[PDB]
This record gives C-alpha cells, structure tokens and sequence, in this order.
DNA sequence: CTAGGGTCCTAGGACCC
DNA sequence: GGGTCCTAGGACCCT
C-alpha cells in the first residue's frame, strides 16, 4: 500500500527564464528583485549570485553590499506563467493526478501509473529531461512515499538533479532531519523548538504526543506524525484560488490621507483587471484593505461584500487610515478580495 | 533593512440551537 | 455549551 510521490521544482526559476530568453546574463551575478531605492527584496537569484550569498527573501541592499556587481531585473511574470503552464501540460502526459504549489513546482502521484514500467525513478527522470527539452529550462525532482518527503528531496540533488527515498531508507534519513525542513516550520517554530531542545525527526520521536498537543495544538500533532514518515495527506488536483490582493510598498513612507489616496486609485484598476479574468461580474465574498505602518505592524480589515467597489475600499482604507495608524508612517497600502465558495 | 503573490490556522464574540 | 460565521492577526509557502 506505499504510494509513489514525485515532487517537481525547477531551478533558480525566474533567474533561469530570463538567462535563457538572454545568454548575456548566464554567467554574471543576476536577481530578480525590487530597487534599494523602491525598498525592494530579492526574488530570486542565479548560481553566480548566490555564490556572494545572494538568497530569496533578502533585503536588496543587503544582496548589492554582498554583491555589488548584481544585475538587477524587474520580472517578466507572462513569461514565467507561460513555463509554468509548459511544465504542468508536461505533468499531464504522465498523470492527472497534480497538485500544483506555486508556478514552478508540483505534487505528482504516480502510485498507478504505466510509464517508465511504474518506476517513479524513470518517470521524474523523463520529466526532467523533457522539461529541459523544449522549454531549455533545468528542474529538480524527489521521489517518495509520501509528499513532505518528497519536497525535501528535491531540495537534495538540486540543480538538475533527483534524489528518491525508499521506505526502507525513511528512519535513517529521518533520525538526522533537522525539523526545520519540514515544510510549514518555518524560522519561528524552529527557535521555539530548539529552545525545548528539538532540532532533528529523531529529537521529536523521543517525545510525547500528548505533550506536543498541549504545548503546540494541531501543529504539535503535525509534528509528531511528519517526524516518522507519517504524511497522509493526498495529492489533491482540485484546489482552487480563494483570494487576490494588489499591494505596494513606496520608496518613502506617507504621512497624508490624500497620498493613500493617491495609491490606492492606482492600485484598483489592477485589482479589478486580475479578478475580472477569474471573475468576469466580479462578484465576491469580501473585500478589504491593507496598512503596514513604518514600524512595520500590518493591519487588516474586510468584510463581506458582494462585489468589488472602489469607493467602498477608498471608505475602508480611510476608516484604517484613522482608527488605527496613529500617526505613525505608512509604507504598503494594500487592496484585497476574497473569492466566493465554489 | 526588510516584496508581492498567496494558503492555512487560531481565537473571541455574534448568532443560532 | 457546541457549530458556525465574522473578523484580525500571524506563521508560512513560493519566486
Ligand atoms: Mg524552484
Ligand atoms: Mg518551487
């Protein structure tokens, strides 16, 4: 009763696209990502960025003092969502059964499937190499019996590589995993694990259930089950988008109702353009407004609403704008939707 | 020196039974 | 007091 899980991630994905649509940038230290003028981050880098220390998430102007010869690029999304749709159409020829978790990457079962004489080593294989053919892009790939181990391997032998593992090699590479791996425990789970001395699968399986469920909830259980291989969750092909938010961060706070303003009439023509294509009345469940304020707190507030309405987020955001910024400067405004049920 | 696109979980009061 | 809705906040995911 052991499932085959392939888990597919292409390598250095928005660098890669932009270093094959440009040869120039393949060997220079290259990221996509905002301007330390516009206060921005990095997206993503290439390997010759990387090299310096250059990482996702990073501040740019951390990224330009590490690197100060970093070629900066704004981002082409048509042309990573075009890959993206590539890649997933490739998925397809081997299995419906795909769970996408973000442009580049996705969940395949392949339990049952008939290519490559069932084996899941061959199929991610003959998918990476089909990838490489026709969109000249190199992607990465695990194989496992269940989907959070098969994440983490293909993080292992990356890029242009796979790693599989067997379930009679899940206790041993379980017993040294650090538990910040698993995804969904992130930075702030693992202090607080590791200040209880949990660090690795292996610390985790010496303690108890109760325990976990008292002192971390739902989570704790999450926990406790992925630190032995447990991972029952399907490879489901039937998510669905839930919500779309249009935010910016301007390259200086504000302080004047009249600059949110401002933004928030540039921001909703945008809004309203992305639901339109997923929702051509749109019709909606709830609609909203973000501030994240110079001491960088964020606040929310939304309700139900049945259809997208730029006075109305113009009211709501002036609302926030008072009842809740106290005086403090404002560096994002955010608008923001969520979907209606089905 | 701290983005923008999202999902999921938690938690209190409202409301309904 | 138990479901469920409403709303806010936060950890976390991807590049
Ligand atoms: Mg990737
Ligand atoms: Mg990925």
């Amino acid at each position: 009763g052991s499932r085959k899980i392939i888990h597919v991630d292409m390598d250095c994905f928005f660098a890669a696209v932009e270093m094959r649509d440009n040869p120039a940038l393949r060997d220079i230290p290259i990221a996509i990502g905002g301007s330390r003028e516009r206060r921005g981050v990095i997206s993503t880098a290439n390997y010759p960025a990387r090299k310096f220390g250059v990482r996702s998430a990073m501040p740019t102007g951390m990224a330009l003092k590490l690197c100060p010869h970093l070629t900066l690029l704004p981002g082409r999304f048509d042309a990573y969502k075009e890959a993206s749709n590539h890649i997933r159409e490739i998925f397809s020829r081997y299995t419906s059964r795909i769970e996408p978790l973000s442009l580049d990457e996705a969940y395949l079962d392949v339990t049952d499937s008939v290519h490559c004489h069932g084996s899941a080593t061959l199929i991610a294989q003959e998918i990476r190499q089909t990838i490489f053919n026709e969109l000249q892009l190199t992607a990465s790939a695990g194989v496992a019996p269940v989907k959070f181990l098969a994440k983490i391997a293909s993080d292992m032998n990356k890029p242009n590589g796979q790693f599989v593992i067997t379930p009679a090699e899940v206790p041993a590479f379980l017993q040294t995993l650090p538990l910040a791996k698993i995804p969904g425990v992130g930075k702030v789970s693992a202090a607080k694990l590791e200040a209880m001395g949990l660090r690795t699968c292996g610390d985790v399986q010496k303690c108890d259930l109760v325990m976990l469920l008292k002192r971390f909830g739902k989570f704790g259980r999450i926990l406790w089950e992925r630190s032995q291989g447990i991972d029952e969750r399907d490879v489901n092909s039937e998510r669905l988008r839930k919500s779309v938010g249009v935010e910016r961060t301007m390259a200086e706070d504000i302080h004047h109702w009249s600059e949110c303003e401002a933004i928030i009439e540039r921001l909703y023509p945008e809004l309203e353009r992305r639901l339109a294509k997923v929702k051509p009345d749109l019709l909606i469940a709830r609609q909203g407004v973000k501030l994240k304020f110079d001491d960088f707190q964020q606040t929310t507030q939304e309700h139900v609403w049945p259809r997208l309405n730029k006075a109305d987020l113009i009211a709501t955001a002036r609302k926030t704008w008072d009842e809740r910024r106290g005086g403090r400067g404002v560096r994002l405004v955010g608008l923001h939707v969520t979907l209606l049920d089905p």
